[PDB]
C-alpha cells in the first residue's frame, strides 16, 4: 500500500513534468500511450505492471490521472504547455490556496502567479489547500479569493481535480483574506 505512492509519485514526475528524460512526448492534450508509461517506469521499479497503474489510476483520491482507453495523463500540475479539456466551475463562490507566509508579500504585490506550472491552483477545500501549502515550509497562510472577481476579469476557473481548481493567475484584489 505505501508501494503505490512511490509509483504514483514517480507517475506525477514523469506526465506532469519531465516526459522527454524518459524519451517520451505527450500529444497536445498531455497523454501518453499506457504501453509506454509502464515500460518506463519499470526502469525504476521493474515490478510495476499495467494493472498496477490502472489500479493506481482508478483509486486516486484527488482524481490526479485520467485513462482514456490505452492513453494515461495526469489531470493537472503540468509544467509544460498542455491543451485540457475541463470544465468551467461556474458555482465556487470562494476558493482557496496554501502557501508559506514567507510568501505573501510578493504575492500582495504580483497576485497569485502559475510560477513553474502552466495554471495556478487553488482549491475548494480549506483543508486541502492548507496541505499542499504545508509541503513548502511550516508557517502556511490561508488565502481566500473570489472566485466570482477572476470571472469578471476574464480568469475563468476549471474543474481539475476533486477539490482542485485551475486558474491563469489571481490578481491581488481578488485575494479578500489571508489567515
Ligand atoms: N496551493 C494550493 O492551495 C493548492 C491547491 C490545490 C492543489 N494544489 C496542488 O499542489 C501542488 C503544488 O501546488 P502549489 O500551489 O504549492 O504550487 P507550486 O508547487 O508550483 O509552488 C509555487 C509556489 O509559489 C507561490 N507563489 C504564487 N504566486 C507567487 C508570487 N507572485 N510570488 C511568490 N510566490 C508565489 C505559490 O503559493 C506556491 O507556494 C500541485 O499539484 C497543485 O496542483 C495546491
Amino acid at each position: 500500500k505505501p508501494e503505490r505512492k512511490r509509483v504514483s509519485k514517480l507517475m506525477a514526475y514523469i506526465l506532469r513534468h519531465s516526459p522527454e528524460e524518459f524519451g517520451l512526448r505527450p500529444d497536445v492534450e498531455g497523454f501518453v500511450s499506457l504501453n509506454e508509461l509502464v515500460n518506463a517506469l519499470k526502469t525504476v521499479y521493474p515490478e510495476v505492471t499495467e494493472e498496477f497503474v490502472r489500479e493506481i489510476v482508478e483509486n486516486d483520491p484527488k482524481g490526479r490521472y485520467e485513462i482514456r482507453g490505452d492513453r494515461i495523463r495526469a489531470r493537472y500540475g503540468h509544467s509544460f504547455p498542455v491543451s485540457l479539456d475541463h470544465e468551467e466551475d461556474t458555482e465556487s463562490r470562494f476558493l482557496y490556496h496554501g502557501t508559506p507566509r514567507r510568501n505573501l508579500p510578493s504575492i500582495l504585490k504580483e497576485g497569485l502567479k502559475p510560477m513553474k506550472r502552466q495554471y495556478v491552483h487553488v482549491s475548494t477545500d480549506k483543508i486541502e489547500a492548507l496541505e499542499t501549502g504545508r509541503r513548502h515550509g511550516r508557517e502556511v497562510v490561508l488565502l481566500v479569493i473570489d472566485a466570482e472577481c477572476l470571472r469578471k476579469r476574464g480568469f475563468k476557473i476549471y474543474k481539475a481535480g476533486k477539490n482542485v481548481r485551475i486558474v491563469e493567475r489571481v490578481p491581488p484584489d481578488c485575494i479578500t483574506l489571508a489567515v
